[PDB]
């Protein structure tokens, strides 16, 4: 919805957004939204995401698809009305994204998802890309484990000529929806086949906001299938714009750079990562 | 509708348009149209805006969507007939934009929306853009607060990978319509995802005229997602053409330039803005 | 329809076309077609123009839209048959343009619309363009007043972010049709948003012939929204091809050049215009 | 249909095609096909041409459109079957082009349409183009009169901002069909708006074959609306390929070059034309 | 269908393919498939080819179109099932190409179609192209006569502005189907208008395989309507890829080069052709 | 589905994937999936692949198409539900790819398909391409025989102007599905006509994952029909991205380079191949 501000309430908003990244306990936002989600009546639509065609499928708090749901509305504070309706397994009325309010008045944040190696990491969409064919897959997995911390991270596999990899976009969105509804740390191996269909376009444009709102982080691998020309600069450009955080390779072996958006209108931070390979290509991110 | 002129009536028109920006009390036009809007019979369609598909949704003076409205016509002075009809929540007959006359014979104006730092600001569409990834978000908010003056400004959030940000174009237009119907100062954070669908195309082409007619100002952030090449010059070009006022960054830190169209065929003014950051990235525009 | 010629009848045609611009009394052709139009039976379709979709709306001699009209045909001299039918406010059968014969055997003319400053001006489409962001709006208005002479000129406003400006293409064509049916001198402020939909494409391709046939002049502003590169040369190119007359800016302040097509296969004339601004940007074209 | 050959019958074919241009009496082929056309049963479809949409309208020997015609077939020598059916004023079954056999075994000819200034001219499509904005209109008319000889030439006007010029593609094809069905020499002023819709595409691809088969000549003006760059070379290229004869301007004032295809696999001739203007831009082609 | 191989059966396949071009009696394969075709039950679909829309028409062994044919299936050795069904003159079920097995286990061949001047020529698609506007038409005809030998060659005419030339793609495919079903040597004058609709695209992709399977040769003229730049190199590139044999012009007058694909994975041969013109442009290919 | 990991389970996954290529007995994975496939209830859908339109056809374990199959669902461990339904020979519900689980928890592998010349080869998609018109066909066949070892390899022929070559995309996918369901080593001669329709696009994006999951290898020929410019670099680029293994030609005659992806995030190996031709172009790959 829309929000109103004057100098005073605006300053409070900024302090709150600043705290959402810098001082809140890492992962607390995710814990909070998990709470909001479980307090939702069973069968109640909570998430809508677009499939390849352009239509959208809807899920309940347990990541189960909703096939039929009689039109229901809700009058928000802003005065705006929200309407959701599912007919034949497709949203008849509604919008894409979260169908229940997880944020409230606190919007424009990059909720800290975790802390590692002396650095806080934001939730939302994290794109790992750069000078093609490098080691993006090992990096997203190391990041997944690291930010997972005490928890296991979820792995969504898509569009690669390797065994067990799903190649159907609709199964893919089904996997992403379930992951964001149930896990704080998510890895997507290859956006390669997403970059274009309407469903695919709806994905780059929604994933980050959905994740940031939930308080979960989605770490996506994106190899510039294109040349190794300066098209990678175009990819890096597009990525920086649709990501909460960007991670790109450097000229130095095993070194990556992390560019983070700490929040709406807030300062963008940058820090470096040093890595090394172990047995069977397991990558380790050096801390202290 | 169409208007006729001879040397004399044309001169009066120009003087009136000139006064609408230079001498009228800042924000008086907005107060006037608020008056015209509240004098409209309840349920009467007053605003039509296009959604993604190309169809248009219609709103009444209270920013509530109209689902069904039996065909009704009106014979204007010009002799032209206006017809509006809403069927199944969509305009069956009518045109996009204001469905009730707010302007009358006084057209081609850039109604002064506010005065700040010794400069008058026009209503309509104000695009803030330039040398990418600068500080456009902090600037649109500082401008919003400044032009809001005694009033709070409204904030429409769209297409950014940050918490609580809507990413559905149809919710976005619903937010814009409500904002223009109820507030004099509006901020839109990111046209990034609007630049293309038919609904999106209808937006760049209508927003400015709708706002200028209402007497409200829409301050939109537009980061050249493109390279940092001279594509930003193309963006600045496109922006200057579809905006009532343009605000672009300079080579000098914190300095922005404001280019204003004071009215139909009238002189275009330019003035500079000096800014500085405070705590939590709150930006302040220096006055005296 | 088609016409046949031999050396003799061809020479008579050329003399007649030559006279239509060089010797006829300025504006006489418009007076003549007004006569043909009012002698048409009420309700009889006289003009068809395309709307955005590609379909066409039809008007009667009083500029009122025709919603339903039972199929009717007419056998021309050429042996060709004309058929018109309107169903549900749209042409079921017919063609775009004038539905009644205004020209007869006298075709290929640029009927003199007016005389001013020692120069005759042709009817049809007049495009004012050139080195972007100059002063095209003040110029089309000064031209409108000047060619209007003793009469008021009509002003069609479209696609600009200023108050009261219509942005719906269908309202726009409705405005153009009414203007050509009722006034000799017409001004269109901004073709900016017309340059593309089928209706818009049908416009550039028809307007000039419709105007020239009626004997009215349509003066359209066209700012090269594009860069200030040599794309303006492309715009000037396209304009010269779809216009009866072209008016472009020069390197000299206030100076414009007028390029006129005096008729089918006839010589193209060129003359210069000197201008200056008065109060409130009212532009004056210097005569003697 | 298809034809079979061996060295002997092939040689006879070539001699016959050679004679069709070099030795037959100018215009005899047209006289012959007029004979075949009038011997056709009334109401019988003889010509199908595509309209803008892609569908095709059908005409009888008197150039009257056929609205309904019950399916009828014909078994050709080749063993191939021809079927024609018109439903609701549109070809339900059939192909574009002549629906009755005008050529027979004699195909691949460029039937001499006329003789003038010591040169024979071929029937079919003649495109007049070259270094833009020159004097193409005066030239097509002079050519029309000259090749018309004792007869009047027909003039089809289309897509120009001059009085009485039709701008509807469907009226245009109706004009072309009637012209080819009733006249040996045809002039089309401006293919400008044809170069693209399916109907328009069907036109460039059919006109020449239709004309050549009838034995009539279609002289079409084509100004390279494009720049004056070497895009005119592209236009000249495209034109040479879809024309039976090409006429282009030279660096010498009033001088044009005529490139003629004398027939299938036959030698292509070239000759020059000298011209001068008289009163009211009437152009004269110098003979002796 | 699919075929299985081990070193031994693969070697036999290659020897057989090698013999199909190098040692079989010229034209024997065509005689063999004629035999397979006439042994087919009357009315049985044998060939499917795509029309402009994308749909396909079906023919029986006598080149007569099939309008209705009740679904029928066949279980192949490979275990794959073949299904054919024609409803309303269009393939309801089936695939494009030959609907009856002409090849069997012997696939990947370029069956020798004829022998001339000390060189064997392959069946399939032969594209004659190169440095535009040369003498491609005379060459395809001389080749047709030469490879026809004791038999007459068939000539399919399409897309040229000459008398009797069909310009409807659907008549064209009807002509090609009939030709391949009844003649060993076929000439297609101009693929010019085929290079794009779905039917046209299906043609370049099928013609060669259809011809090679039948054992007939299709000699197609293809003039690079494009510039005379190095776009002809692009055309020559595309042609070499979709042809069984390529014939291109050289810098030497009357000299052409023949590049032949002798079979799947087999050596590509090249030989030169010397030609000269006789009376009425009849071209002769020099042998001894 | 999605999988969860922590440092420990991730390390086990990598060791398992590493073993799937480096230590498992060559071809064991294929033997295993054959086992899973035959244990499937008859009539049960096991494979879905897209046809040209975009729809998908479904096959049972015996490579027979399924025309009708009543909706049935399955609840996976991940909590995700799988649904399959076939109506009128087309998937009403389901996704493309394997419809039965062949991999389980072991995903991201490049199962060793065979061993030859001292090198292990991965299953999945192997693209053979490079400096056009070289000897790709002989190479894919030699590779097929070599990796087939004791077994025969299957050959799918498509899109070449040679006898018996299918040119219908739907027959092609039918051939690929059958091949992967019944053979460990598959050869596809020419992807030339696949590079674009939706079905074709679904192919490049699925084939590798389908093959890798089955444990079979698909060796596809891909000649850069494009120029011999550096577009082949683009083709090689695209190929490396959608292939499990890439095989490209070098500047050295008969020498090819093999680039293999050994698994998810694992090291990419490279080795060279030396070849020579024997009789009838049978190519031999040199071992010791
Ligand atoms: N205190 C500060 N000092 C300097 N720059 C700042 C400060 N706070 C914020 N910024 C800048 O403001 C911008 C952040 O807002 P954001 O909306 O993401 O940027 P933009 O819209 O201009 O691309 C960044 O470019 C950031 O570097
Ligand atoms: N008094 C004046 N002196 C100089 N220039 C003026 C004056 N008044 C108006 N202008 C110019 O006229 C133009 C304003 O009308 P506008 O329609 O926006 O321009 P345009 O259509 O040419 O892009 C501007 O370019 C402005 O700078
Ligand atoms: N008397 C003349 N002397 C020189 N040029 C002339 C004369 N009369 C006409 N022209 C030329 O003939 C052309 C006018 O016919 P038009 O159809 O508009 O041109 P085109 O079709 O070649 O672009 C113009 O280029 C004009 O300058
Ligand atoms: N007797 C001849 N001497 C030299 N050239 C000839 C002769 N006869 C015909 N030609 C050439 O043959 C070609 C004519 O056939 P055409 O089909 O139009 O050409 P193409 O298909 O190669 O563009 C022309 O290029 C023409 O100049
Ligand atoms: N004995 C041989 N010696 C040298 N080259 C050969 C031999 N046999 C076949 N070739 C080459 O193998 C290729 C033929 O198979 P083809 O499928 O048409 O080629 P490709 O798929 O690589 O374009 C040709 O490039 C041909 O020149
Ligand atoms: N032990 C290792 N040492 C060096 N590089 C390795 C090692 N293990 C894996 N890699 C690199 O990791 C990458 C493999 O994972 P992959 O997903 O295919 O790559 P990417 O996603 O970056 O294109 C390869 O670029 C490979 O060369
Ligand atoms: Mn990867
Ligand atoms: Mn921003
Ligand atoms: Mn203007
Ligand atoms: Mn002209
Ligand atoms: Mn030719
Ligand atoms: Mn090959």
């Amino acid at each position: 919805m829309i929000h109103l501000y004057d100098a005073k309430s605006f300053a409070k908003l900024r302090a709150a957004q600043y705290a959402a990244f810098h001082t809140d306990a890492p992962g607390s936002w995710f814990d909070h939204t998990s709470g909001v989600l479980e307090s939702v009546e069973d069968g109640t639509p909570v998430l809508a995401i677009g499939v390849e065609s352009g239509d959208a499928i809807v899920f309940d708090k347990n990541a189960q698809r909703i096939v039929a749901y009689k039109e229901k509305s809700v009058k928000a504070e802003d005065g705006s009305v929200s309407v959701v309706q599912v007919e034949n397994g497709f949203m008849k009325q509604g919008h894409r994204g979260w169908l229940v309010d997880l944020t409230g008045e606190l919007v424009g944040c990059s909720p800290v998802v975790a802390e590692f190696g002396g650095h806080r990491y934001a939730s939302g969409m994290v794109i790992v890309t750069g000078k093609g064919n490098s080691g993006k897959t090992p990096l997203v997995h190391a990041l997944g484990e690291a930010l997972g911390g005490k928890d296991k991270y979820a792995t969504v596999r898509f569009g690669e000529p390797l065994s067990g990899y799903n190649t159907d976009f609709n199964v893919f969105v089904d996997d992403i929806a379930r992951a964001m509804l149930q896990h704080r740390v998510i890895v997507i191996d290859s956006l390669k086949n997403v970059i274009i269909s309407r469903g695919a376009f709806d994905l780059l444009s929604d994933i980050g906001a959905m994740a940031a709102s939930r308080g979960c982080v989605v770490i996506a691998s994106l190899n510039p299938t294109s040349n190794d020309d300066k098209i990678v600069e175009l990819v890096k450009e597009a990525s920086r714009s649709n990501s909460t955080s960007l991670v790109i390779s450097t000229d130095v072996d095993g070194e990556w750079q992390v560019l983070t958006r700490t929040g709406e209108g807030l300062q963008r931070l940058t820090h470096t990562l040093q890595t090394s390979y172990g047995e069977h290509s397991v990558l380790t991110i050096h801390t202290s």
